[PDB]
């Protein structure tokens, strides 16, 4: 079994940069990216750092680039960093796709 | 609006999205997302496929066209939208109500696929 | 383990009626109620039938009455009923509480 | 607004909500929800307590007063709101950003408790 009583969210916004793909010592892929979601004039931007693993990480790195409008479903995680001792909220991604609101997409596989 | 009930659903399209036009000439696409959950069996110690949930979705205008061009039967999608109840005739003098998703955003999941995004 | 890839939602609205409490042959409590959520003039009402089990069911039946503003977190389930053969969307409740938006509450236990 | 990121969190208050007033005389209450998830261990075949997530929450006006009167340290709550980023001074010339929940609705969970609702 996985987990229960975790805190899920869905964020829609734009990648701040190309996803960063790396491999662990074991050859597991991991991709990191930040989703910037701007409410609305425009409001202040929410920046959520995201992590995704394995085959989905490769698919992300192959498919998406800086500025891509994405829809991301995942679970909030806290990482403790740095100053006096601080925590930052990140997103462990369960699913991501490029939004079709202002774009079309050639889907393969 | 305020006080909308939002939902995120992940699953596979049951069929190619059906694209139609309203009297106003507005595009509208309709499709069903089949969400299969996974159940852990304690006994066997293995995950199994649970019972799919089927939600009918409506999307409008340019997004409708984008979906109808991009997505096909069986595509794995991620859908964010709002649950909306509507009632319909049925002929024998009884209204049936249905709960549908009015889609705000949809995209193909990259869990098992790649996509080439054509930002219009 | 529980489940994964289930479809969760949060609904805020008002109970249409007092919760209905019953006991199964085994003495397990079950409560059923409907949450009516009205968007906005006012929009058209969404009615979601809800189920909750065991001690939380008793707490619900003791605490809440018709018209109560509630916040309900749970998972969508489909039940097949009746006509030709139809399905209805229901909510298997994970947590519920009375909203404090227009009310206060004496909480005990 | 449109394009807000909403969240539902369930957990326990870390302390009594702190109630304060703005220069406008608007009430504001601040509190932290500690959400403990549960982890299934395959090996042992038992659930354990996972690692709590701590989200700082802000609520305003009458709801702030309602919370400050009704809820205490350790209360199990269900919170629906919007994630909001804000930045703050810190003195040594570096701004820190924090992600907080702007609360739309909160209520005490009835999982382990009863409540007597006083609809004002």
């Amino acid at each position: 079994k996985t987990m229960a009583g975790d805190t899920t969210i869905t964020i829609v916004g734009n990648l701040t940069a190309d996803p960063e793909l790396r491999f662990t010592p074991s050859g597991a892929a991991v991709a990191n990216f930040t989703v910037a979601s701007t409410p609305r004039k425009d409001g202040e931007a929410l920046f959520l750092r995201c992590n995704i693993w394995r085959e989905a990480a490769e698919n992300v790195a192959e498919s998406l680039t800086r500025g891509a409008r994405v829809i991301v479903s995942g679970r909030l995680k806290q990482r403790s960093f740095e100053g006096e001792k601080r925590t930052v909220i990140e997103v462990e991604v369960d699913e991501i796709g490029p939004s079709l609101r202002y774009a079309t997409a050639k889907v393969n596989k």
